[PDB]
């Protein structure tokens, strides 16, 4: 429903290269780099990568520094700088409440 917000012309770009490491299942190409801002919420990432590689966002989890991506914290908050690395993990069987 309608699209188009914010603008720019001349101003430093708060972009940051991210290294996405897909599992030995998809295999698309060498180390995949993802260019994104830092202001974006960690959640946006988990979603970005997904959409990016058309993968799933509700079925994946980023990992950085043998830690988990803090979707509740901004890339900057958690501590995501430029030229960083990230791992793509696949959630486990999610049963939860039966579907009716």
């Amino acid at each position: 429903g309608s699209s188009g917000s914010s603008g720019d012309n001349y101003r430093t770009t708060g972009i940051a290269t991210i290294e996405v490491f897909l599992p030995p299942r998809l295999k698309k190409d060498r180390k995949n780099l993802l260019e994104t801002r830092l202001h974006i919420t960690g959640r946006e990432l988990r979603s970005k990568i997904a959409e990016t590689f058309g993968l799933q966002e509700n079925y994946i989890k980023i990992v950085i520094n043998k830690k988990q991506l803090q979707l509740g914290k901004t890339l900057e908050e958690q501590g995501v700088a430029h030229n960083v690395k990230a791992m793509v993990l696949e959630l486990k069987q999610s049963s939860g409440p039966s579907s009716g």
